[PDB]
């Protein structure tokens, strides 16, 4: 069946909600999922692209990637769907940039052992991290990166998470595109930020109660 | 039923291959099209970084688009898909930049009046043209510029005309894509020129001359 590889990392908002948006095609399309972690801080990594001032705050964005890729390594690509959506929900939904809180608990969410999180303070797996950014944003910029049926596309660009049908109907859409090889460009100007979809983590808190 | 309008200037090889993709979706899809005029030197004149000498050149722009709204002024918005095509046809498919010749025989092509030639040695025409040009291109960055639906989109960028069926599916995507007001923007790195129909230019060079 159809394919989508989709490159994350769990700091950013656009992948967050373009990845959101692909889980749901896949519960009205017949496809794969497939994650891959990519990094904000690898793409950051040069003071020509961030000052010099704003890597202590970039530097924090090397312990979730690290954590996904040695997670990856341990009990297989199939961890990344959740682990993802465990850091991204405390991230975007609930807001936090704790980032040491966010591992903790994320790793905990998952069902997976609590020893990952010493990933973040390591480069042992800066190796596997690096092959995995390059493979998905040296084919087309930045975030969001997708491989529609092994064709790479930045986009979609989605500032709200599309659902159900529409979902289904945005990637039947992703899809020919992908299949004509002299399109290269759909777009109009933005000007409203990411919006994130808040209502099941605000009910998850009402209910601990 | 589901609408393109679509903003040209006969100079613009991206303008003539997404023109050209909308009429074949026309043979494959219920569609309304509408042709309105914009021009590359309107945008040029608009832009803070171009040197003086393209700025002379880009001068020298303005006669087929002003031969267009003045046709549209006087026969109406009908006739700009017949003389556009006429236009593209030589300007594209045959190479021919003596825009002089282009103009004359493609207003003949059309059955319009030859006198609007005249149009392209006047500025009275340039307000009109800059009301159409904007009303086109500020809604989304240049050419191509489409608007599906009533939503304005830069692209689809097409290197090559899509046909039949495949032509059909890019609309079906296109309007889509623009049904929902929180996508942005799907991209990836051009890496192809613009391709003209070469066979279609030398099947109609054959069907005429011989
Ligand atoms: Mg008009």
């Amino acid at each position: 069946k159809s394919v989508a590889d989709f490159w994350f990392d769990p700091l950013c908002p656009w992948c967050w909600i373009t990845s959101r948006w692909i889980l749901e095609v896949a519960k009205v399309r017949d496809i794969e999922v497939n994650f891959h972690v990519m990094s904000l801080a690898i793409l950051n990594e040069n003071r020509d692209d961030l000052p010099e001032q704003y890597r202590e705050g970039m530097a924090r964005a090397w312990g979730p990637v690290r954590v996904a890729i040695a997670a990856e390594q341990a009990h297989g690509a199939k961890v990344l769907d959740p682990l993802y959506t465990a850091m991204g929900n405390r991230i975007h939904n609930q807001g936090n940039h704790e980032l040491d809180e966010v591992i903790t608990q994320s790793l905990a969410d998952a069902g997976l052992p609590a020893e990952l999180a010493k990933a973040a303070t390591s480069d042992a797996y800066d190796n596997a991290l690096r092959k995995s950014h390059h493979a998905g944003m040296d084919a087309v910029v930045g975030t969001p990166t997708i491989h529609v049926n092994g064709v790479a596309f930045f986009g979609p660009v989605l500032s709200k998470i599309p659902r159900g049908e529409e979902a289904g109907k945005l990637w039947d859409a992703s899809v020919t595109f992908a299949s004509y090889p002299h399109f290269f460009e759909l777009k109009r100007t933005r000007t409203e930020p990411p919006q994130f979809d808040k209502l099941a983590a605000a009910l998850e808190h009402h209910h601990h109660h």
